[PDB]
């Protein structure tokens, strides 16, 4: 599923995410639309290291989900990758919770520093009523 920027926006805000860990909603926007494009079905192998980033928030094979074939990995989130692929992003939410519990935060993805850090993210969640 494609979702449209303000569903999105609505659908997250019901699940908890604004605010998540000190991270605002507008910021989890940011991060969906240059990860993704806002798509639940995008995949995206990493010849390099053999990983897969999966679904909306584009989430690791190598940390965060098992897909079976990605070398000495873990699954953190304890979810088949195959569920960040579902149109409902209920364990995509719990899975994105999980990693940003983590040290880094929402550092942990590169997409966001180069694109959403330190920017005016307003824009992502504008006349969305969130
Ligand atoms: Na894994």
């Amino acid at each position: 599923k494609v979702f449209e920027r303000c569903e999105l926006a609505r659908a997250l805000k019901r699940l908890g995410m604004d605010g998540y860990r000190g991270i605002s909603l507008a910021n989890w926007m940011c991060l969906a639309k240059w990860e993704s494009g806002y798509n639940t079905r995008a995949t995206n192998y990493n010849a390099g290291d053999r990983s897969t980033d999966y679904g909306i928030f584009q989430i690791n094979s190598r940390y965060w989900c098992n897909d079976g074939k990605t070398p000495g990995a873990v699954n953190a989130c304890h979810l088949s990758c195959s569920a960040l692929l579902q149109d409902n992003i209920a364990d995509a939410v719990a899975c994105a919770k999980r990693v940003v519990r983590d040290p880094q935060g929402i550092r942990a993805w590169v997409a966001w520093r180069n694109r959403c850090q330190n920017r005016d993210v307003r824009q992502y969640v504008q006349g969305c009523g969130v």
